[PDB]
């Protein structure tokens, strides 16, 4: 049963992981691994059980598009270990190395990512912070969605990502704004990243202004910066995913359907 990895087995190496939510190290354990050390100090069994609890959510995931969870650690520190993806994250491709994909690929990356979420949603998991940074890109062919773990551990132990936030999320309204449709909107944003190779609202220099405006639905993404080689009913789908009221957003089965439809409507 238990997925714990005893001390000394894992061999930590190069550093890459930033943030106060945890530090990611490249490692070696039955091959190259990724290790996210939770960068706490030494928390008390009320917290330990809460970690064990978040793992219990991860092991529910077995899907080519979901980043592979391989085991957790405790004795050196609290840790989650995953497969190591060679190649770079989606945010890196579009926004740092300016990688121009064929339109066929862009549509595919979408399909896979949508595929990944439909799964997560079927197993009652809300990603809550899907963004192109969390969409890893293996051997430059396969989509691997990460960072959906540890939702509990953010609230129990008290920036960025605002671009992906649906209105209801942005305006920090009630205690639970996070829904499936919450994630769909964040998807809509990556759809806009793919089709325009650009972050939205890049012509507004004051963050709080974005935040206020998105939350009140005064400013939404500029769909007209899609390239010409992009399909007509791609715009329609982004529009669907990006709706201000969350009811109007389609769920992933239906999104997926619309992508498969337009995907195999392109090569001819
Ligand atoms: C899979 C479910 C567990 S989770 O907590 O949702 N996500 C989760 C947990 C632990 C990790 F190390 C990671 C992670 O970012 N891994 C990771 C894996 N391979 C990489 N190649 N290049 C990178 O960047 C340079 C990588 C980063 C992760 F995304």
């Amino acid at each position: 049963d238990d997925w714990e990895i005893p001390d000394g087995q894992i061999t930590v190496g190069q550093r890459i992981g930033s943030g106060s939510f945890g530090t990611v190290y490249k490692g070696k354990w039955h091959g190259d691994v990724a290790v996210k050390m939770l960068n706490v100090t030494a928390p008390t069994p009320q917290q330990l059980q809460a970690f064990k609890n978040e793992v219990g959510v991860l092991r529910k995931t077995r899907h080519v598009n979901i980043l592979l969870f391989m085991g957790y650690s405790t004795k050196p520190q609290l840790a989650i270990v995953t497969q190591w993806c060679e190649g770079s994250s989606l945010y890196h491709h579009l926004h740092i190395i300016e990688t121009k994909f064929e339109m066929i690929k862009l549509i595919d990356i979408a399909r896979q990512t949508a595929q990944g979420m439909d799964y997560l949603h079927a197993k009652s998991i809300i990603h809550r912070d899907l963004k192109s940074n969390n969409i890893f890109l293996h051997e430059d062919l396969t989509v691997k969605i990460g960072d959906f773990g540890l939702a509990t551990v953010k609230s129990r132990w008290s920036s960025g990502s605002i671009l992906w936030m649906a209105p209801e999320v942005i305006r920090m309204q009630d205690k639970n704004p996070y829904s499936f449709q919450s994630d769909v909107y964040a998807f809509g944003i990556v759809l806009y990243e793919l089709m325009t190779g650009q972050l939205p609202y890049s012509n507004i220099n004051n963050r709080d202004q974005i935040i206020f405006m998105v939350g009140r639905g005064y400013l939404s993404p500029d769909l007209s910066k899609v390239r010409s080689n992009c399909p007509k009913a791609m715009k329609r789908l982004m529009a669907e995913c990006l709706k201000k009221k969350r009811d109007e957003r389609p769920l992933f089965p239906q999104i997926l359907a619309s992508i498969e439809l337009l995907a195999r409507s392109l090569p001819k």
